[PDB]
C-alpha cells in the first residue's frame, strides 16, 4: 500500500512522522512511501535523505493526503486539513480527541479510520508510543528549568550543581513515572540535590536502587509535598494519570522568590493550580514571586531527538498496518486496537464518547 | 576598621561582594560592616539577613564609600562612581585596568589604594579569586549550550542526553582547564557524549582517570581538533585568547550547531566571536549559532556571590585585621593584586599595556 | 532410574553435564548415576571425585548411552554419536536443531525423546538454561574480540580502551539480551565505545539505566545497523529468536564496506549465525577472512572456561534434571510448562514449531504427546 | 641488630608494633626479632604466626627491653615501664611528650634515644605515620556515629541511609583532612546525606570530584558551621598544636534532640567545647539534649586493622633504623630525623621544650 | 639537521617513531626528514603519506643511519643494527640499558650519543615518555592475561568476570604505577577480583579513592606478596625503579605453590623481569611453562596495537624531538633538565648512574658532558 507523511502544519511543530530508516523498511516490504517536500527539514532530514531511502517526494499536502492509504502524522489534523480527511484512509497520529470536539467531529463526519498514538496500550497498561515523548519531556524539563533558574531569565539565580563549597539547586520532581524519572536523572546529572515524590513505593525503590540513594525519595503526601515544595529552587510537575492539581496557588505563595515551576503535565490540564499552556515565544509567566514554565508540546523543541524517539516506537505498528490493513492489524494486536478512534462515522473510544456526550460504538463490533 | 559594601551598579550585575557569613566573621573580630540597603537583593540576600549577621544598613551609596576603610566590590567602579573614590581607602574588586584607561585614570586621580581580585596569584601560578568564576562559567556553559541546542532557539534540535535508542548530543570542549573540566562534567552528567581536546596530556590523563574513560580525551592536533568540531552539535571553547576555531572551519559544521565561547572575556577563542548580551545572547555565523555573553557568572548571582566571596574571605579578613601593607607583606599572593596607591600605578603589565609610568610594588611595601 | 553422562566429544569441549553435588543428590533420591571415565577431567572433576559422590564409572561411551534412561549432555550429539541415540531414552542437552537438518534427522530416526536446554522457557519468556551460557559467551566475546583486534592476530591494531588523548575501539553489539548485555558490559569495562542495537526498546531502556547512558543504544533498523557496522572496529552478533535460526542481519555486501582488520564475533553461530558470511568454526581454528575483516564463529564458546561454565550450567539445569529423574519426561513436562517448552523430539515426531517450519519438516503438537487419558 | 617488641600494657591497648610480614623482612635482612609471648593476640596474631615469620618469643617484658637495641611500641611507656628504659637503646613509638612531663622526664633521665611516630614528617608537611591512624579513626567515626544514633543508645533513632520514601540521616563532617575525608566517605557509603566543612577550597574541590557532587561541600565559617550543625543528626569533629573549639555548648543547645557528636580530635583537646576524653565501656555522655562520643584512641578498637595500617607505615623506617642505626638513618632521612625526641638526656623537640620549659638541644648538634 | 626514522626490526614491531604531522612540523622548521621506505606501514602510514608531509623516502636502513643527525626509533637497537650505530649521531629511542650489557657495550663502543625515552623525567618524578607505553602495556596485560586463562590456551579455564553465582578470576597486580593502575583498571572492568600491591602507600590511596575500595590494595612485603600470588589465577608484574634492572619479587619456588594453569604476565620484562623465571618472549612465541604455570614475557607489548600506540607515543615524544632537531642534544639538554635525565651514552661514557651501578660499569656524571667552556 501507499504510506503518506505530510509536513506538520501546527505552529512550531517541527517533528515528522517518519525517518529514512522507516522509509527504507516500508520500501523494502514493497510499500510505496509518499512524503511532502520539506516534511523532514525541521528534524534535519532533507528531501534527498528521504528519496535515497526510497520515498516519492510530492509538492503538495493534498497529493499526499489524496494518494495515501495510510496517513502518518505527529499531531492531530487542524482546521486547514479537515477537508483532506477521507473514507478508506487510515490516520495514525496523536489525536487527543477528548480535548477537541472539532477534531473528533471532523474525523467522524469524514468517515475516516483513525487510531491514536497515545491510547495504544500494552496489557501491562504501558503506553509505548507516548513513552518516548514522556522521556524527552522529562529530560527537557531539567534543562529548561536549569536555564530559567538564571536571574537573567527571572529565576532565583541559582546554578543547578553549585560549585565546590556552595549549595546546589534544590530540585523537587512530583511523580516517579517515565517523565518524572527522566527529569530527576538529568537534574541529578547536573549536580542538583533532587528529591522525587510518589505514592508508588515500588517506583521510589527503583530510584533508590538505580542512583544508590543519590536521588532522594519521599512518600508523597500533601504534607510532605508542601514541605518539599517550600524548600525547592526548581519544581517539576510530572504526574501522569485529567491531571490532579497538587500545587495550589496558596502553596506557591510560600515558595522562595524566583523559584521555577516546570509543568510537564500541561498536555492534560497541568498539575499546578496556576498552570496555563504557554508557547515558545512567551514560555513563562509569574505566579506570586515564582516563575511558571508550561509550554505545550515540549518535545517539539528538540525535533531531531523526538522524531527518532517517536518513530522508533511507532515503526512496528506502522509496518503491521501497512502489511495487514487496519482491521487485521488490530485483530492481531489488542494494544494497537486500544488506539482505535473512529471508523466510518463510529466513535470507537468509550472515554471520548462519554466526555463528549456522543454515542459510543464498541470496537469489537467494527472488527467484525 | 570599617568595611563597606555598596550595591553593584553595572547593568545586569546582581552579585554582591560579601555574604552574612563574611559579615559575622568581620563582626566577631570587632570590625564594623556597612552595607548599602538592597545590596544583597540580586543575590537573594535580604537586608535583614545582613543585619542579623551584624551589618549596619545605610541608605546611600555615598555614605558607604565615605565611611569605609576597606571597600569590597564585585566589578570595577564605573563613571558615576568615580567621584566616590578616595585616598586612604582600600578598594578590593575585579578591576581589569588594562581594558580601561578611564578607570585606571580615575583610580590614579583619586589617590585610592586598590587591589585587583583577578591578579591575586598564588606561588603555583593559580588565580584563586578568578577560579570560582571559571568553575561557575564552565558549568553554565553546559546548561546554556543545551538550551540553545533547541530548535526553538535556532539550534539544531538535539537533546543533550538523547533517550534510549536515540543519539545523544555530540559535545566538544576545547581546553581542559578549570572551566573546561567543569563544562565537560556538567555536559557529561546531562547525558551528552563529551570529548575534551587539549595538548597537555597530563590533564587529559586526569580526565580519563576521573570519569573512567567516559569523557573522551583527544590530544589536540589540527586533525583531531577539526574532525571533532565538524562532528559536534555543541562546542564549548574554554581555553584561557588564541583563535582555535576559524570561520572556515565553522563553514563545515552541522547546521544549527551551537558554539559557546567561555573565553569571550579575553577576546574569545573562536575566530567569529564578538561579545554579546543577555537580551541578545546569540548570533549567526554560517549555519551555526554563537553564544558569547560576557560575565556569564553574573547570571546566577546567588551561586556566584558565594563562590566569589568564599574565595575572597581569607584576604578580606587579613586586610581588615592588618591593613593593606602588613597584609601584602605577609602574603605575596595578595601583593600580586596591588594596582594603585596614592596616585601611583603598581602593575607593570597594566602600565605597559597602557603606555603609562609605573611604580614598582616593592617601592610601597 | 539410571542417569548417564558421557564425555563431551565436540572440538575442545571441556565442560561436563553434571558435578559431584548433582550426583550425590541424584544418588540420594535412589537413582543410579553412570559416568564415562574421564568425563569431568576438562572441568577438573576427577573420576575419584565422581565416584565418592555415588557414581559408577564406565569405560566406554557406548555403555553409558545403552544403560542410561536419562542421558545428560552439554552439546548436541555429533555424527559419531548418531548410532548411540536410543528409542526410550531421554536426551537433555543443548540441541540447536534449527541449525542442523542432520542432527534433527538422527534424533527423529532414532525414536529418542529429546528436550533442549535452550528452549526451556519460563512464563515471563526467560530461557533459564540458555542464560548462564549466554552470560559466559557474551563475556568471552568481548575479550576474544579485543584479542583479535591486535595487529599480531591479523586485526586492525587498535587497543580496546585507547589511552588518554587517543580514541578507543568502536564496538557495535547487535542484541541487548543476555549475551549482548554481557558483551557490552565487558567491552565497556575494557574502555571501548559501545553501541547496542535491539528491536526491543525496553532492553535498550534497561541498558541506558544500568550504565547511565555510557553504553549507547540504538533502535535496530537495517538503516541504523548498516551505519553502525560500517563505523565499527568490532561487531558482536548476539540476536536470538528462541528455537529459531538466526536472521542474517549483516550482509557480505556490508562487510565489504567495513574498516580493514575489523573483527566480527558471531555469538549466534550456534543457531546458524546472524552474519551472512558466518560458518561454524573451532577453538583449534577459530577465525577466517571475509573481505578485509576477520570472522570468529565458535559455536561452543563457554567450553574454554569450564571451571566457570560447568558450574554455571549445572547450577541452572540440576533442578530440572532432578524432576526428570524422579518422574520421567512426560510427568515432569506435565508438571512444568517451562520444561515442556524444551520438548524437541519423541518417537520420530518433531515437537518444535519454529524448528519444523525453519527446516521444512512436518510438525507435531507437544500437547498431543502430553494429553491426558 | 636486635629488634624487640613488648606487649602493649596501657588499658585497652590491643595493637602491636609489628606484624609477621615485618618480622620476616627484618629476619631476612639478618636482624633478630624478639617479641613478648602474647603480644599480637589482641590483633589476632598468635605467637605461632610470629614464630613462623622468624621471631624469637620470650616469656617476659623485662627480657625484651633488656636485649633489644631497637624497641618498637605503639603507645608511650607508662610509669611501670620507666625502669625498663635504657642508655644505648632506640625507642620508636607514639610519644606525645608535650602531654606528659612524667614520660618526657623518664626518657631524659634514662638517657634513651627516642623517636616519635607522630612527629616523623615529610617535606610536603604530611605526617605519614599518623596518617593511617587518622584513616582508621575517621572510618570508625562513621560506624560508631551510626550505632549511637539508635534510640536504644540514647540517640535520635535515625538510620544512616533511611529507606525508600524516608529521609536519611543528615551528617556534618567538620574538616576535610585525612580523618574527615574518611568519615565523609563511609557515612556517604552508608547512605547518609553528608556535608563537609573546610576552609581549604582545594580539599572541597577534591571531595566534589571524588564523589561527583554527592558529598556536599561548604566553605567553613562559624555562620555556615552553626547552620549545618543545627540541621545535623550526626556531627563528626575532624579538625587536625591544640584543636580549636568550633562547636560551643551554646550551639549544642540549639541542636536536634538526640543528635550525636563524635569528636575525633579528642586526642588533642577535642574540637567541641563540651568534649572530655571517654573510655570504651562509658563511651558517651549527654550535653544538653545531645550525645557526645569522645573515646580516646579509637583505632585501638580495631587492632587487627590498626596494627597493620600502622606497621605498614612504620616498616620502611624500622628497616632503616635496623639496617643503619639511629644516627645514620636520621642523617639520611630528614623525615625520620623530625621524629627525634630524646638522646642521652637531651630534649630534641623545640615544641616540647618550649611547652614544658626544658632546655632545647638542637637535633643537628646530636647528629654530629 | 637530518632527522632519520628507520623501520623497526624487533619481532612483530609495528610502531613507527614519527607520524606525517611530526614530519610536517620538522620540515616547516627547516629540517630534512629521512624515512626508510615502508617504516610506517605497520601503523597504516603509507610512504605516500610521509612523502606528502615532506619526508625523503630512502630505500635502505643503512642510508637512514648513515645520513641522520638525529635518529628516532621506538625500540633499542638489536644485534643486526649494532654496526649502524655512529659517533656524532643522536639516537633517541627506548633503551632499557640495565637489562642489556650487550646493547650498552654497543652504544659505548660506537661513541654515539643516546637518550632513552624511559629515563626522561620531569621534576615531579614522572616519566612522560614511558607513561603512554605503560598505559598501553597495562591495558594489554589484562586482555592477554584473560586470553591465556582459557583452557584452550593451556590456562586454568576461568572466566575473568565469572558469572552470577560463580566466582570470578583472582588477579594480583604488583606495582600501582602507570602500568599497574591500567592493568588493574582493565582487569576490574572485565569483572575480575583485583588486588594491587605497592610499597608506595600513596599509590594505594589513589587506587582506593578511584574505585571506592573495589580494587583491593595491599602494602607490598614479601610475606603479603607470597600469600597473594598463591591465591592468584593471574599475576601481573608491573614494578619499576626508573632506569634500573627490575627486582625479582616472584621466586620459582613461589611459582611452584601456585594454582595449576595460573598465568603470569611480566610487563617489567623490558627492564629484566620481576619474576625469577622470566625471560624475553616474542609475539610469535609469547608463553612458556614455569612449573605448572604459564609465563608471558613480551618486552614490546604495545607493538600489537600500533594504531593506538604509535600516536600515543609520538604525542609525547614529539615536543622533545623538535627541541633536539632545532638545537642539538647539548643545548636542548642544557635548557631542559627532564630531557637531560634521559642522557645515556656519549663518546664512550655511560651517563646513567643506575645503569652503571646495575651493569658494574664506570659512571660519568652527565653535568661533565653538559659543562660550559
Ligand atoms: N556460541 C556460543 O558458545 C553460544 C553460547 C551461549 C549462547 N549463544 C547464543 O547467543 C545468542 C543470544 O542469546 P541470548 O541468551 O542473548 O538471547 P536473548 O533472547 O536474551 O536476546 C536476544 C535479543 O536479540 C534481539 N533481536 C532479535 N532479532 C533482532 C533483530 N532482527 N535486530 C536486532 N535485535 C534483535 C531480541 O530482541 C533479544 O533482545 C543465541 O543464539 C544463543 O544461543 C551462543
Ligand atoms: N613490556 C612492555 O612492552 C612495556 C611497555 C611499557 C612499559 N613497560 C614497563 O612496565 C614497568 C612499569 O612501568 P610504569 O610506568 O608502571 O612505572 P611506574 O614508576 O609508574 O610504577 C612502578 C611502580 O612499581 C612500584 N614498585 C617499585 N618497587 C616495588 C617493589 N619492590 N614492590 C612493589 N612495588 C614496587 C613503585 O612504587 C611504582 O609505583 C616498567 O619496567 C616499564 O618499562 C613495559
Ligand atoms: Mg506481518
Ligand atoms: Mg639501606
Ligand atoms: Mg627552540
Amino acid at each position: 500500500m501507499r504510506v503518506g507523511i505530510p509536513t506538520e502544519t501546527k505552529n512550531n511543530e517541527f517533528r515528522v512522522a517518519i525517518t529514512p530508516a522507516g522509509v527504507a523498511e516500508l520500501t523494502r516490504r514493497g510499500h510505496e512511501v509518499l512524503i511532502q517536500a520539506g516534511a523532514g527539514e525541521g528534524s534535519a532530514i532533507t528531501d534527498a535523505d528521504f528519496k535515497a531511502a526510497g520515498a516519492q517526494l510530492v509538492g503538495t499536502a493534498d497529493q499526499v493526503w489524496a494518494d495515501a492509504d495510510l496517513l502518518l502524522k505527529v499531531k492531530e489534523p487542524i482546521a486547514a486539513e479537515y477537508g483532506r480527511l477521507r473514507h478508506g484512509q487510515i490516520l495514525f497520529t496523536f489525536l487527543h480527541l477528548a480535548a477537541s470536539r472539532a477534531c473528533t467531529d471532523a474525523l467522524l463526519d469524514s468517515g475516516t479510520t483513525s487510531i491514536a498514538y497515545e491510547t495504544v496500550q500494552t496489557a501491562d497498561g504501558a503506553l509505548p508510543l507516548l513513552a518516548p515523548m514522556s522521556e524527552v519531556a522529562g529530560r527537557l524539563a531539567a534543562q529548561v528549568g536549569a536555564y530559567h533558574l538564571m536571574r537573567t531569565q527571572g529565576g532565583r539565580g541559582v546554578l543547578m550543581g553549585g560549585v565546590p563549597g556552595v549549595e546546589p539547586a534544590d530540585v523537587v520532581v512530583i511523580g516517579a513515572g517515565t517523565a518524572g524519572y527522566n527529569a530527576a536523572r538529568i537534574a541529578n546529572g547536573m549536580g542538583a540535590t533532587v528529591t522525587v515524590l510518589d505514592i508508588n513505593i515500588d517506583k521510589l525503590r527503583q530510584l533508590d536502587a538505580e542512583f544508590c540513594g543519590r536521588i532522594h525519595t519521599r512518600y508523597s503526601s500533601a504534607y510532605e509535598l508542601e514541605g518539599a515544595v517550600k524548600r525547592a529552587d526548581l519544581v517539576i510537575g510530572a504526574v501522569l494519570v485529567k491531571a490532579p492539581k497538587l500545587v495550589s496557588n496558596s502553596l506557591v505563595a510560600h515558595m522562595k522568590p524566583g523559584a521555577v515551576l516546570v509543568d510537564i503535565a500541561i498536555d492534560q490540564g497541568g498539575c499546578f493550580e496556576g498552570s496555563r499552556p504557554t508557547t515558545y515565544d512567551h514560555p513563562t509567566f509569574a505566579v506570586h514571586d515564582t516563575l511558571f514554565y508550561c509550554v505545550a508540546n515540549m518535545p517539539a523543541s528538540v525535533p531531531k531527538t523526538s522524531t527518532y524517539a517517536l518513530t522508533n516506537a511507532t515503526m512496528p505498528y506502522v509496518l503491521e498496518l501497512a502489511d495487514h490493513g487496519w482491521r487485521a492489524a488490530c485483530r492481531s494486536n489488542p494494544a494497537l486496537a486500544k488506539g482505535l478512534s473512529t471508523h466510518e462515522g463510529a466513535l470507537l473510544s468509550e472515554r471520548v464518547a462519554t466526555d463528549l456526550g456522543v454515542p459510543f460504538t464498541e470496537p469489537a463490533s467494527v472488527l467484525a
